[PDB]
């Protein structure tokens, strides 16, 4: 039982060339507001593995909703954000992830494809006016089919985090290596992006992109801390700088807390 798109790699496709980016079925399994900037597919679920899917296809080339050359292709869900900064404020997402392909340029700064990101925006300036905070990049891992072809097997989850507020490109931003996980394998997922009280500072917060990928944790703190003022969450599929990147969700939840 599979829900694998296997045939060839184009950019769109009638059935997923949506005409506004908050096209959706009716009553979605996966909680949070459809992002489709993809003409290659369009969200759909399936019923396999005892669950329920969510499925996000996207390919190289098909962002019909941006404007020409700018942002890579994506269909996300957006969660509402937790628009506070004292310890205790948070956004919390879960649910199962399957990955099945993702995008592969054979030169690693632009291969991979983000399941999940955190955002927040901040005060004072520096980057986009809606900017990443941190992704979770999934790289290909390639090996034999059975019958001489390499093809996609596992993947390595790295996180692109900022180096500080705003940053972007080589300077902006770090890419540290989680975990390895293989194809179709269902992975517990959590991310939770929040302000904790500061041990090492009495009265200072610090400001969190803590996540567990199947069973294992990956904490990690958000530089400058005093200049954010939310924390968000985003999942689904986005970037595909060449071929096709297929993840699947099951099980979704989310809630936040604001907390001043
Ligand atoms: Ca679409």
């Amino acid at each position: 039982q599979t829900d694998e798109d296997t045939g060839p790699v184009v950019d769109c496709t009638n059935q997923g060339t949506n005409p506004t980016r908050d096209t959706d079925i009716p009553n979605p399994r996966n909680i949070g507001d459809i992002d489709d900037r993809s003409c290659y597919a369009n969200y759909s679920e399936s019923s396999i593995l005892g669950k329920f899917w969510g499925i996000y296809n996207i390919t190289d080339g098909s962002n019909h909703m941006d404007a020409p050359n700018t942002l890579q292709p994506r269909i996300e869900r957006s969660l509402s954000r937790s628009q506070a900064t004292g310890a205790g404020s948070y956004a919390r997402f879960r649910g199962v992830l399957r990955i099945l392909e993702v995008g592969d340029t054979g030169t690693f700064s632009s291969s991979g494809s983000y399941f999940m990101q955190a955002k927040g925006k901040h005060t004072g300036g520096g980057g986009s006016p809606d900017p990443a905070i941190c992704l979770y990049r999934a790289h290909p891992v390639y090996g034999d089919d059975g019958n001489g072809n390499q093809v996609q097997v596992s993947f390595d989850i790295w996180r692109e985090q900022i180096n500080f507020r705003g940053g972007s490109g080589s300077a902006g931003r770090t890419e540290v290596f989680l975990k390895n996980v293989l194809k179709n394998e269902q992975i517990d997922i959590e991310l939770e992006v929040g302000f904790r009280d500061d041990p090492n500072n009495p009265g200072q917060t610090l400001h969190y992109a803590d996540a567990k990928i199947g069973g294992e944790e990956f904490n990690w703190n958000i530089p400058e801390p005093e200049r954010g003022i939310e924390s968000g969450i985003r999942y689904g599929a986005y970037r595909v700088k060449g071929g096709r990147a297929q993840f699947r969700w099951a099980n979704t939840s989310y809630t936040k807390d604001e907390v001043n």
